[PDB]
């Protein structure tokens, strides 16, 4: 079905948002893996899989509007250093996310996308529970303290 | 465990050739399932699905052997456009894929990094069979036509 | 509850376009039947059944606002005599559609008739799946051939 | 228990013939597998399978008869280079294999080894059926063309 | 996929050697057999099936690597006259087996087909367990005695 | 089978080398069961079942190949003193023990013994695992202190 | 909770004891698994597997009365060359073994450490067990002869 070329430009920049989270996230991931952290890497990991399926509806919604899916560009990854700097590139990402998702569901409401714009509705609730998630992580590092946050995430 | 630096390298450019297949693959069978056939696209998911179990071993033992796994570069997607060529393009990544897999375990063995080793014929004996499936696929069209390959690829 | 008097115009359009579907599809489903293409016969059986459950919260929602559904005026069916042209009949019909709720749509957000919008958003939807599904079938007899793409619906 | 010379020797030539018909069997299984023929792979090599079990009966009653059974000698091959010819090659074999079963059975009957008769009868069935088979596929390609048939046991 | 010719070569020299092996220990096992030492021939008949699967591999592999199995070239059966004999006969076969497998496996390393290596070597685990078997069974004869060893492999 | 003999000493090294870590890995989980530290006690004590498995295959392989497999001579046990301290004695060994693993994989390669290869390098790859979870426990130490990572291995 | 020096030195000589019972019936063990003596292999694990038990209890002991437990000493193993020389060098280690058992329990009573009497009891009974199953294995070669008992425990 023949779509608007701005929604599918919004749909490709929606989905190099997400083809960033997924490597950015499983990054972070297998790194708190590495360093004994396993709940943080399976939450981390849970995350990333998370976006791959996002990723997977965009797609499918760019070829249904005869659109060309880009899976070619692939934007800056934030990668942190420590468990407090990984958690906050994760939300400095997805705050980014979710402005574009904004402009994205905008567009589509002006010309009547409106399936489009459901879907990214539902991509918009997915992130702002990932930045509810990440905003409360950072806050508990403040309130129980480092040391203990980390003790709490090794099994 | 301090790796050897070359090995990393090895091992971050067999990474990188595992990350374009994922997205080519994924793109492929999207591409497919948008057109119908379906058996395929259910075949090429499952390729792609492969691939990304692959990259995450690598990312691991980047990271036992204390080395920065590179998810950043992204190399060139090969997309067909018909299903011929998308085969094609598929055998193509897994012959250079291959080639980068023999000279990494060449190193592998001169270093006596016996585990990276192990993995990479592991790998390599995955992509051998994805070279097995593809050449069978272009033979079979060859056979039967290319009508009749693609009815059989349907449902 | 008092409805929007053009909200509930609009209904009873969109519902007048269900109404001709449910018996364009069943009739192409008999007809396929009675071809012997049953898997075209089934699918387009499923097809009308969803056209029916659609028509029915339509007549739902407009009694709730007080308004008269409106099962008499039955507007024009387009019946093929061959399966490609089938197929085609059923795609106009649901493209003109498709049009019909995105400006139903505009107005109830207009007049803030919100679960109004729900209802026509879940049911675009759906046609929207509809029409992926024909541009598929339709690209599939190019791709296979007619008389390949027949086979694969006999059984 | 001393069995007929003469009746030991048809039952040496007998298996020689079964000991080709293993091994063509399961080269022509392998060659349509790795062609994609998995339907025609899976059938010869149940083919193959029934030659065994043939082979290990005659080595069988051979020993019990007090004779040497002879998996030393091999006869010629006859290895296709398609599927039509792989076919016809196996038909050709049968088509000597029952004549000489026809003369073995001749000479058991003659010196009253009435039991080994019942032995090389169950054999000739069994081979009867599979000229049966092989006739009957010689014809499908026929009547439905090869393109068609080869299909058919893609899968 | 273009397999190294001088591989093949090796290959087909591996699978030579298993085609002796499936005929001298199928005959061996029903010699056992009809002398009544139905242990050794329910263990002799399990060694030749292992034969035939490593055969299998052997073949695929060759096809898959474009080089043409040689099943019609049998080298000498090495048949034994009694116990002793027969196990002496299976552990000089498996001797000069092994001896090829690992001239094969040199080969294959030294021309990165590692996916072969990996297929000679579990191939070489199987014979070397064999060896192993045999080896024992000779050195139970001298402690137990013939008469005891052959009684032990009746039921 | 004749095996080859420099391929036995290898194999005698190897098994010497995990004899050692059997009973230093035992020693150590006993002492931190009996310092109410029973997470680490478990997991310390299935590293020595692991490193008695090893041994056992060792054993076996060597008896194949006709030698005489050493069970004789004990190497020097590394005991530590407090919880880090065994970490790191447990690490420093498996680090001598990777070494000596491939320097005898590079010996079996080089007189075509591919399954005493293939045998050592599947205990290759569970030292490594063992080297993992080492220099992870030494990590984690540092980054929730020492306290923390003791608590969190009182209770099963 | 403190114990008596001379007690922990008497538990250390029992360890010592436990700890060259351990490693000689491990090997005796693999050496009759090796000639096919599986049945006398899998009982001379289980041996070892017990003493290895008795050390565990030994060492938990010695902690407990806050001693070091003693596993870096190890004495002279008894390796036997044939199985007569290894039943018996089993026994004279059990014999020894034993008698360090009496006055190790004699001194524990006279210092009133009953539980660690108790416990060296415990591991008496075991070891004299063990001497039964020796002398009794010893007789029977006699009763039956080498031959026969060999035969007896190759499955
Ligand atoms: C274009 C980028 C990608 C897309 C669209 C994608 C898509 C998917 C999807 C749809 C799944 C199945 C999720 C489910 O329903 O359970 C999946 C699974 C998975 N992905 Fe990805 N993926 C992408 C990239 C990656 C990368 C780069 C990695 C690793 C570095 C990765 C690792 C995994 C793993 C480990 C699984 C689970 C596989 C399993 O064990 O079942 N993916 N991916
Ligand atoms: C090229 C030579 C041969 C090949 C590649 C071959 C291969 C095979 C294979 C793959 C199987 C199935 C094993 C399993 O998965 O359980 C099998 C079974 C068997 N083979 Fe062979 N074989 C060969 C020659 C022979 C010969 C010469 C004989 C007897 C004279 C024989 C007797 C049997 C028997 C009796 C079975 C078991 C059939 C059943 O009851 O299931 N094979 N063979
Ligand atoms: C300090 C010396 C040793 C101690 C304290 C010790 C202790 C133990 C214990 C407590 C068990 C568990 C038994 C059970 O409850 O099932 C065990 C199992 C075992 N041990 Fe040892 N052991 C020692 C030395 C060895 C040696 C030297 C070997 C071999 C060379 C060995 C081989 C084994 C094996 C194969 C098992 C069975 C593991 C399984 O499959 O679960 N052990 N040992
Ligand atoms: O693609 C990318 N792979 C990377 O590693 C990476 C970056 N690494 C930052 C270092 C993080 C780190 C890794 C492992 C570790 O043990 C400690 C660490 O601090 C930065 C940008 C992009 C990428
Ligand atoms: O990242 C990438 N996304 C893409 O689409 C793409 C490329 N497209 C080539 C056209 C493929 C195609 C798609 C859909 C369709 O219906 C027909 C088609 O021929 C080439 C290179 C890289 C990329
Ligand atoms: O199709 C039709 N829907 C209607 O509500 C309707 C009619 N309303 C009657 C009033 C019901 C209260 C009368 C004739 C036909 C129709
Ligand atoms: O023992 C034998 N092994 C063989 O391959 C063979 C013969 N091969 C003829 C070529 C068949 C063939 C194989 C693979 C392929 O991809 C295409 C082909 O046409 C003829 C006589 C005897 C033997
Ligand atoms: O293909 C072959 N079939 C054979 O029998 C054979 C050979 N026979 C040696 C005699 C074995 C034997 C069988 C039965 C028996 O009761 C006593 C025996 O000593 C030698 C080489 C090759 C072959
Ligand atoms: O074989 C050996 N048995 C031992 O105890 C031992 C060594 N002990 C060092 C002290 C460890 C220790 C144990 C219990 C405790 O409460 C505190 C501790 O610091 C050193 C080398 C060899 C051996
Ligand atoms: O630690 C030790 N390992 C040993 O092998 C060993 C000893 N071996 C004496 C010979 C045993 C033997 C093994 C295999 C075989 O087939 C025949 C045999 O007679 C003596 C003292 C200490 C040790
Ligand atoms: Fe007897």
């Amino acid at each position: 079905m023949k779509g608007d070329k701005k929604v599918i430009q919004h749909l490709n920049k929606i989905l190099g948002n997400e083809l960033i989270a997924i490597n950015q996230y499983f990054l972070h991931s297998r790194m708190w893996n590495d360093w004994g952290l396993k709940r943080l890497g399976a939450h981390e990991y849970h995350e990333s899989i998370d976006e791959m399926k996002h990723a997977d509806k965009l797609i499918e919604r760019i070829l249904f509007l005869e659109g060309l899916p880009n899976l070619q560009d692939l934007g800056k990854l934030l990668i942190g250093e420590n468990t407090q700097e990984m958690l906050q590139c994760d939300l400095n990402l997805e705050l980014k996310a979710t402005k574009d998702l904004r402009e994205a569901i905008v567009h589509c409401e002006q010309v009547h996308d409106y399936v489009s714009r459901d879907l990214l509705k539902d991509i918009l609730e997915s992130e702002e529970e990932h930045i509810d998630y990440l905003e409360t992580q950072l806050g508990l590092i403040q309130k129980v303290g480092l040391e203990n946050y980390l003790q709490s995430h090794m099994h």
